[PDB]
DNA sequence: GTGTCACCGCGTCTATACG
DNA sequence: GTATAGACGCGGTGACAC
């Protein structure tokens, strides 16, 4: 428990004692201060092996999973994650998800037991 | 030098606290 | 019913591992 301000006409910075990273929000500090701190624990419920983050242990663990939640809505060609889904879209298709329009879907994660977007 | 993926702003979920 | 906290899912880019 110990981070310091840091203020620029106006915006508030949280810097983390340790490292000495920025933040605008201190949420993020939280989050990122356990890489630190270890006051949390995030063990795989499918191997023997601890992340520090929430969301470090999903990927990892959507990955023992294989459930392939991205979809390119072009072609139908499905993906395990953001990144793969806009590698293929970018070559195959040249286009920009980011971009504009909505090329794929996120499908609910099905395959493990998450938080579940209302909006997904 | 540069292509890949770790990192963090952002937002939306759940939980506690009302009165 | 709203308010505010705490947790963490998601995008997607630029820092940095290769
Ligand atoms: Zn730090
Ligand atoms: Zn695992
Ligand atoms: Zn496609």
């Amino acid at each position: 428990d110990d981070h310091y301000e840091l203020i620029v006409d106006g915006r508030v910075y949280y810097i983390c004692i340790v490292c000495k990273r920025s933040y605008v929000c201190l949420t993020s500090l939280r989050r990122h201060f356990n890489i630190h701190s270890w006051e949390k624990k995030y063990p795989c419920r499918y191997c023997e092996k601890v992340f520090p983050l929430a969301e470090y242990r999903t990927k990892h663990e959507i990955h023992h999973t294989g459930e392939r939640r991205y979809q390119c809505l072009a072609c139908g060609k499905s993906f395990i994650n953001y990144q793969f889904m806009s590698s293929h879209i970018k070559s195959v298709h040249s286009q920009d998800p980011s971009g504009d329009s909505k090329l794929y879907r996120l499908h609910p994660c099905r395959s493990l037991q998450i938080r579940q977007y209302a909006y997904l």
